[PDB]
């Protein structure tokens, strides 16, 4: 079924799996917003899941599989929604509508907010659009983990979806009006900005290891469907 | 005469990049010695440094590079080295299947590795197996690498954006130029950029490995390494 839409179904399919947006629980210390983001990224991954079994051929695979996805995954998604979220609020961070933070508010958080930051202010600058999030965020889900799978026929399917997304950003940028020239340097620019995000999470995971969702909960989130 | 970055052709960025490679370098140890004396950290260490010497005078000849300041200069390399050497090894090694061929005479296996340095080697042959399975050329090659340069870490903004344009451009006009179909093009565009943060990530690995063990370049150790450049012979 996946691999049957068209750029339009993609797009209406990705835009309709959609996440909601969280609130916070209703000044700071360093204590209470750590606590405060911790409860706010769990309850967050809970949605992030009810999402994947959302993005068009992510049921096609194995539990496993899922699972190896989601636990590579994880930290990028929650951070594209963030930097996405932010885009209108230079030096903010709008984690909740109840919980937008700046640069001045932890040892070893303000790197990471810095380059959260940096990523907002370049996704504001290229005027990045909802449509093109959602492909963004599909393609970080189906990336991340699949060079990374221990053991063929199932890496060739998660490669045709993403070619299918490839062809659908290109689908929205020529309706936009961009000219085929325009059209590939737009993508390119796009696709450089998952490097970033990729090293924001590495630097995350090594701030949250030095104080981590499991495959087991994974699994069993992903299986509780 | 000097050539802007921006008013390049394809078929000049391309030439401009393959001119500017570096050599193959070899592991320095005497093939006389058994293998059981040689420290496999040490002959990485060791061809790692000098391959950087290399890397200084490849990156001041990457077009619109030297159009930068040496702080921001310094900047890029300090994120990208990593990520730099890393490329050019999966590249050397893509006809070796299970093998690394850090030099001509060092090319090893998984079970080398086994002696951290294990799961960085998986990485990196995954990656090597999979620019072989897609028939990475030598041309496509020397873009990603300029690119890896100018997109490292996380108006002088618009002119590096532009300069990746144009390796954009070239990229696009090498894959029409094989008899790409537009499509192909995007969808072989969008394969090569997403390696790219495959590439990040063991970058991100690699360094951890480094900074759980004077074996990191400093930021001064490279602003001296780009500044002593200015001496070297023309
Ligand atoms: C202290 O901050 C965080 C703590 C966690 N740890 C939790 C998840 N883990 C799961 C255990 C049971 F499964 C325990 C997760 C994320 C954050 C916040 C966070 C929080 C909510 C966000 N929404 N959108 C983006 C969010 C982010 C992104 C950055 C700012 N950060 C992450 C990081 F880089 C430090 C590791
Ligand atoms: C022990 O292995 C390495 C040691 C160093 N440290 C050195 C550079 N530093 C400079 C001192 C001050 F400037 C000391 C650098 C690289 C490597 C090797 C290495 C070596 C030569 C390579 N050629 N092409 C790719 C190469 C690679 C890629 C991976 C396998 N890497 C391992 C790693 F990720 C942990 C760092």
């Amino acid at each position: 079924m996946a691999l049957s839409l068209t750029a339009d179904q993609m797009v209406s399919a990705l835009l309709d799996a959609e996440p909601p947006i969280l609130y916070s629980e209703y000044p700071f210390s360093e204590a209470s917003m750590m606590g405060l983001l911790t409860n706010l990224a769990d309850r967050e991954l809970v949605h992030m899941i009810n999402w994947a079994k959302r993005v068009p051929g992510f049921v096609d695979l194995t539990l496993h599989d899922q699972v190896h996805l989601l636990e590579s995954a994880w930290l990028e998604i929650l951070m594209i929604g963030l930097v996405w979220r932010s885009m209108e609020h230079p030096g903010k961070l709008l984690f909740a509508p109840n919980l937008l933070l700046d640069r001045n508010q932890v040892e070893g958080m303000v790197e990471i907010f810095d380059m959260l930051l940096a990523t907002s202010s370049r996704f504001r600058m290229m005027n990045l659009q909802g449509e093109e999030f959602v492909c963004l965020k599909s393609i970080i889900l189906l990336n991340s983990g699949v060079y990374t799978f221990l053991s063929l026929e199932e890496k060739d399917h998660i490669h045709r979806v993403l070619d299918k997304i490839t062809d659908t950003l290109i689908h929205l940028m020529a309706k936009a009006g961009l000219t085929l020239q325009q059209q590939h340097q737009r993508l390119a620019q796009l696709l450089l900005i998952l490097s970033h995000i990729r090293h924001m999470s590495n630097k995350g995971m090594e701030h949250l290891y030095s104080m981590v969702p499991s495959y087991d909960l994974l699994l069993e989130m992903l299986d509780a469907h």
